[PDB]
């Protein structure tokens, strides 16, 4: 990777998400989003490493700050879709092309941490909230199917979440300190699914029942001791961060313990390894991986950027690479692949974006 270009947005606030559209059409260049401020703007990629400016939304409100944002597809007509929320607790569908809102969800109306869509159904977003809960949603039929909460869930903010390879499971985590798992495949949960798409308001009476899920079906505070800020599955194993400088390979169970025979009770958790790096200890700091989980990304909170080569026999082998460079000294909020792997996109508390191309 070599650093080709950077800019810097005119809000100077931190950009607290970037995101490549993966669903971007073929022949079509590659773009991204980025949030922060009360904005979201698309840029696209070209050569000699042109950052070409589009388009941004900006809220009614100014007093709105967006933390997240996510891509989708129209299930019906394929376009691309773009959601972002953030600390009013409002969850826009926005037209990437236009730029307009279609559509908006509120929950209760607190803080959203993070958004993302189901790996094998677009219409299936999932958000992670100030209030303690996750929500999912069926933006085909605009309906919230369920509700992840109650005294057994999470007792502070939900800071992130992710579905594991099929979209069967959840795991999350937040300012509690715990990872928690919830089962999206039980029978409960598949029919609250159906359920949503045969949801019609105006060929009933009904209003749409949501489902409260007011347990999980595992959960640990036993890896990190501070807010556990970013999670994601890796195969059938959990990456996940704090801000202790470590994001710990681990899996709950012991070691031959299979993923779908944990039972909610399981008080163990196996190590696989951790990556360590330096200066990263701030709150709110995201890694991402490619699209096919070869790699993973961290920034830290003076501008460095960790790259880890997970293409290896097992987690603790990962081949760590960094990528630094004199102008780029500003927290490193999240990081975003280009599908193909070619492009990296860092974005930073000061508001620039930085490119870096195989
Ligand atoms: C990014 C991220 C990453 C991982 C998990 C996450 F949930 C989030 C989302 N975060 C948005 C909120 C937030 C975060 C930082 C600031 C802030 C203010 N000033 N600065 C630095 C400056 N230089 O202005 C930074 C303000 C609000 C956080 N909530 C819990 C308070 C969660």
């Amino acid at each position: 990777f070599k650093c080709v270009n950077s800019l810097k947005e005119d809000h100077n606030q931190p950009l607290f998400g970037v995101q490549f559209n993966w669903h971007s059409k073929e022949g079509d260049p590659l773009v991204f989003a980025t949030v922060g401020s009360n904005r979201v703007t698309l840029y696209e990629c070209h050569s000699q490493g042109e950052i070409r400016l589009l388009q941004s939304y900006v809220d009614a409100d100014a007093d709105e700050n967006f933390y997240t944002c996510a891509w989708t597809y129209d299930s019906n007509t394929s376009h691309p879709l773009l959601a972002v929320a953030g600390s009013r607790g409002i969850i826009r569908i926005i037209n990437p092309i236009t730029m307009q809102c279609i559509k908006h969800y509120v929950g209760h109306g607190n803080a959203i941490n993070e958004l993302k869509f189901h790996p094998r159904d677009p219409n299936l977003l999932l958000s992670v909230s100030k209030d303690h809960a996750l929500r999912l949603w069926n933006i085909q039929t605009d309906t919230l199917v369920a509700i992840f909460g109650g005294v057994e869930g999470h007792r502070d903010e939900v800071l992130s979440a992710d579905y594991d390879l099929l979209g069967e499971k959840i795991m999350s985590c937040g300012m509690d300190h715990s990872l928690k798992l919830w089962r999206i495949n039980s029978k409960r949960m598949m029919n609250a699914i159906k359920e949503s798409y045969d949801y019609n308001p105006n060929k009933t009476n009904r209003p749409f029942i949501s489902q409260k899920i007011h347990f999980p079906d595992f959960s640990t505070r036993d890896i990190h001791r501070n807010y556990v800020d970013c999670v994601r599955w890796l195969g059938d194993l959990i990456l996940s961060k704090s801000c202790e400088n470590a994001i710990v390979c681990w899996k709950p169970g012991k070691m031959e313990d299979d993923i779908d025979k944990i039972k909610p009770s399981e008080s163990n958790v196996t190590i696989l390894g951790r990556f360590d790096y330096s200066q990263c200890d701030i709150w709110y700091m995201r890694f991402s991986m490619d699209f096919w989980q070869k790699m993973l990304a961290l920034g830290n909170q003076v501008g460095k950027l960790y790259v880890w080569d997970l293409e290896v026999e097992d987690p603790h082998k990962a081949k760590c690479t960094t990528l630094t460079h004199h102008k780029c000294g500003a927290a490193i909020r999240q990081t975003s692949f280009s599908r193909d792997s070619s492009i990296l996109i860092a974005v930073c508390d000061d508001a620039s974006i930085w490119r870096w191309d195989r």
